[PDB]
């Protein structure tokens, strides 16, 4: 029983966090957990108010959990989304590469093309496929921006520094870093590649099936797959770039109410859960997707006794970043 201060990012989170509490008003007893709402610009500065103590809690995907985890803010991972079923939980998803069919183009001849990304440090739309590319990036190789700028002819990067790198923000100018630009997020990718800005999106699994309800529209997309082919978007598991960790909350190791966050969204999940609810959805909107969690998520797992940002993520992924950052060819 208190109060979290949840941080949503822009305008539409803002609100669905507004219904969230009101909706978790009318069923939970006034000694149960509540929640309060706290708009921010970006991740970033969500990060900031809660290490600030100005906010308690933010999902985040998980290449944006390793920047929680950085000092000065030092968050960590306290609750993680699982996708799948109820009965199946997976706390992984799968990072592929979505482009339009017979665009006469394989992995290996990415470069000029133009690319739709989620967001900056995100694992899907940035980590996995940039890791990939980084050797066949043209050198120098730093800062990392500027040679991707320079591989393809022109990309959206949400969150990206538009200043120093105008290619990274010249599908969707500004480049901005929450749902106010179109082109942000895994669906925000995606309308990026359907409007024909871009030659290939870089989102998960998932995506597609979340915008498109006709097999016969999905029909008109392929994915790449490592071995220089393509194949249907629903062979993704013979067809993926990648697997990585489930997005997850993230909260402040000192004097941070983790226990009352996984109550809340415990007892959230209970109440309004897939299917749960007619009044309202943990999981859904209709004011956005993926707004404050992701709409493919099924519920939520409570993360082990005080575990850290890099066990959480694991030493691959964890290492995948840092080579990202630094490595070598
Ligand atoms: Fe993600």
């Amino acid at each position: 029983d208190k109060t979290v201060r949840w941080c949503a990012v822009s305008e539409h989170e803002a609100t669905k966090c507004q219904s969230f509490r009101d909706h978790m008003k009318s069923v939970i007893p006034s000694d149960g957990p509540s929640v309060a709402c706290v708009k921010k610009a970006s991740y970033l500065d969500c990060i900031r108010a809660i290490a600030a103590n100005e906010a308690d809690a933010v999902t985040l995907d998980a290449g944006w959990v390793y920047d929680a985890y950085l000092a000065p803010n030092n968050l960590k991972p306290v609750v993680a989304e699982f996708y799948g079923s109820k009965e199946d939980p997976q706390t992984f998803y799968y990072a592929v590469a979505v482009v339009k069919k017979d665009s006469g183009f394989q992995m290996n001849q990415l470069r000029g093309k133009k690319s739709c990304h989620t967001g900056l440090g995100r694992s899907a739309g940035w980590n996995i496929p940039i890791g990939l590319l980084y050797c066949d990036l043209p050198e120098p190789r730093k800062p990392l921006e500027k040679a991707v700028a320079n591989f393809f002819s022109g990309s959206c990067a949400p969150c990206a520094d538009g200043t120093d790198f105008p290619q990274l923000c010249q599908l969707c100018p500004g480049c901005g870093c929450s749902t106010l630009n179109q082109y942000f997020g895994y669906s925000g990718a995606f309308k990026c590649l359907k409007d024909g800005a871009g030659d290939v999106a870089f989102v998960k699994h998932s995506t597609i099936f979340e915008n498109l309800a006709n097999k016969a529209d999905r029909d008109q997309y392929e994915l790449l797959c490592l071995d220089n082919t393509r194949k249907p978007v629903d062979e993704y598991k013979d067809c993926h770039l990648a697997q990585v960790p489930s997005h997850t909350v993230v909260a402040r190791s000192m004097g941070g109410k983790e226990d009352l966050i996984w109550e809340l969204l415990n007892q959230a999940q209970e109440h309004f859960g897939k299917d749960k609810s007619k009044e309202f959805q943990l999981f859904s909107s209709p004011h956005g997707k993926d707004l404050l969690f992701k709409d493919s998520a099924h519920g939520f797992l409570k993360v082990p006794p005080r575990m850290d940002a890099k066990m959480y993520l694991g030493y691959e992924y964890v290492t995948a970043i840092r080579n990202l950052r630094e490595g070598t060819c």
